[PDB]
């Protein structure tokens, strides 16, 4: 076939939560896998594929906050993990850094995926500041292990969630907003992989921009009316949740989707917004897709790397 296989793997409590919320929202052409030391949380997982790691180590009661326990559980379940991953051309590993299962096992899962040739993308959170300095330091070590294990890594500091809520936004909704990064990135990459464009981008272009690239920005912006293209681009590159800014980006995959009214001029304006915002000359892998069922709506998908 010529259709890449995409899998999303949630490791630990936060990653399993992300998996479950993405499933609830509705995702179609992606295989979800849940990996955990916590048997109860895994029994509540909506993922079609489930891997309880560290069963003898932990008896399904969790790894605690020893990254080494989660790491050992993952390494001891390597074969199960590999069998679950087999067939994947692209693998998204999502996890909450700080704990023992995510922080320790997500890099092992990512390394396993990377050594099977899958384009391996990490989307991990850092703990809130109020969780303390030891938690944040452990999260940092986990983030560096992730960087060493993945093709590219998106970090979402939980503190940024305090910048998008008002005083009454339910925690559930804010966590759904954090998960939207991963979900909308997966959906955009999927659509781009699948849909032929007037300037065509395929999976190999995604690899070009994301293979062995370290830190990354992943964003999407939708807009309508006058100045829609510029505004969608600005939305795409200006997410308050992402640690990495677009500045200093050396590579960028950029796709623009619109109706049949999509003008070359406004696509140029969007690409200029992105190319200038980097404050650098950026290797842009650029694409355009005409979705005739859109009308006055323009969607700008951006993936930046090279920091
Ligand atoms: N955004 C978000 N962050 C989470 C969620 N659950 C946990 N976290 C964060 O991830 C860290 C690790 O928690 P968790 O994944 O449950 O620990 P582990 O499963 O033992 O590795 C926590 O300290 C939180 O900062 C979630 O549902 N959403």
């Amino acid at each position: 076939s010529h259709m890449a296989t995409l899998k999303v793997i949630g490791v630990g409590g936060g990653g399993n939560n992300a998996v479950n919320r993405m499933i609830d929202h509705g995702m179609n052409n992606v295989e979800f896998i849940a990996i955990n030391t916590d048997g109860q949380a895994l029994n509540l997982s909506k993922a079609e594929s489930k891997i309880q790691i560290g069963e003898k180590l932990t008896r399904g009661l969790g790894a605690g906050a020893n990254p080494e326990i989660g790491k050992k559980a993952a390494e001891e379940s390597r074969e199960q993990i590999e069998d679950a991953i087999q067939g994947a051309d692209m693998v998204f590993v999502t996890s909450g850094m700080g704990g023992g299962t995510g922080t320790g096992a997500a890099p092992v899962v990512a390394k396993i995926a990377k050594e099977m040739g899958a384009l391996t993308v990490g989307v991990v959170t850092r703990p809130f500041s109020f969780e303390g300095r030891k938690r944040q330091t452990q999260a940092a070590a986990g983030v560096e292990a992730m960087k060493a294990a993945v093709d590219t890594l998106i970090v979402i500091p939980n503190d940024r969630l305090l910048d998008i809520v008002d005083k009454s936004t339910p925690m559930m909704e804010a966590f759904k907003e954090a998960d939207n990064v991963l979900r909308q990135g997966v959906q955009g990459i999927s659509d781009l992989i699948a849909v032929s464009g007037e300037v065509n981008l395929n999976f190999a272009d995604v690899k070009t921009i994301m293979s062995n690239q370290g830190s990354a920005l992943m964003g999407i912006g939708v807009s309508s009316g006058e100045n829609r293209a510029v505004e969608a681009a600005k939305k795409a590159i200006s997410s308050p949740l992402l640690e990495t800014s677009i500045v200093g980006a050396q590579g960028v995959l950029m796709n623009i989707t619109g109706g049949e009214s999509l003008s070359l001029f406004e696509a140029q304006e969007a690409a200029d917004i992105v190319q200038d915002a980097a404050d650098e000359d950026v290797n842009m892998i650029f694409g355009t897709v005409i979705n005739p069922e859109l009308q006055d709506e323009i969607v700008v998908t951006v993936i930046a790397t090279g920091f």
